[PDB]
């Protein structure tokens, strides 16, 4: 259990329960100590963030094509907070807003971090990548980070072999219930999570 110390961990769209900066900084510590670095953010829905956390990474599904298929998180947390939310309503049009949460992968699979100034979703980033990481998509036991299609920012994604290898805590930058979709509001990240936010060097 890297999660610390604290009562019972529990996503819900009033904040993350019994999470604080200071938890985390406590499971972020524990982490480091066990060989394990942050790679990033991920933003997805309650339940997602609940089965990431305690169940593990795990993929499901999609092997024709989905060449790009993965685990997508982001160094800047204002981009893995765009999808920190429900994807579509339930049947009273309800969109709840989802967690962001923080990925650590063992420094032992850090040999596999590439790293592009090419936008991914460019048509020939592809073939660029597969020469980069040694062999054709999808990714494996690897990762590639570049900008995303359009915005600047940069995305890596973690081929689902090093996902599942992935220990995920809660962050402690919070989700706004009362402004779903709306944008990262910067001032929201706790300083003491932006202190332990450097990202490994990686490969390109
Ligand atoms: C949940 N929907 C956005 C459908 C989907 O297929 N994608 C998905 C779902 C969750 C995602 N979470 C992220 O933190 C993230 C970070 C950088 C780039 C993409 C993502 C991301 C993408």
């Amino acid at each position: 259990e890297f999660l610390g110390d604290g009562g019972d961990v529990s996503f819900s769209t009033r904040g993350t329960q019994n999470w604080t900066v200071e938890r985390l900084l406590q499971a972020h510590r524990q982490l480091e100590e066990r060989g394990y670095v942050f790679v990033g953010y991920h933003g997805t829905f309650l339940e997602a963030a609940q089965s990431i956390v305690f169940g593990g990474v795990r993929a499901r599904s999609q092997d024709l094509d989905a060449i790009w298929r993965g685990f997508y998180i982001a160094g800047d947390p204002a981009l893995a907070y765009g999808y920190a939310q429900d994807q579509e309503p339930d049947a009273r049009g309800r969109i709840r807003n989802g967690a962001l949460l923080r990925v650590y992968v063992p420094r032992s699979s850090l040999p596999g971090f590439y790293r592009t100034s090419l936008t991914l979703a460019a048509p020939e980033a592809a073939g660029e990548v597969e020469r980069l990481i040694g062999h054709p998509l999808p990714l494996r036991l690897d990762a590639i980070t570049g900008p995303e299609e359009e915005g600047g920012r940069l995305e890596t994604i973690l081929g689902w072999p090093l996902a599942e290898r992935t220990v995920v805590i809660p962050s402690a930058i919070p989700t706004d219930p009362r402004n779903v979709g709306g944008d990262l509001d910067p001032s929201s990240i706790p300083d003491k999570e932006q202190a332990i936010s450097a990202l490994p060097d990686y490969a390109s």
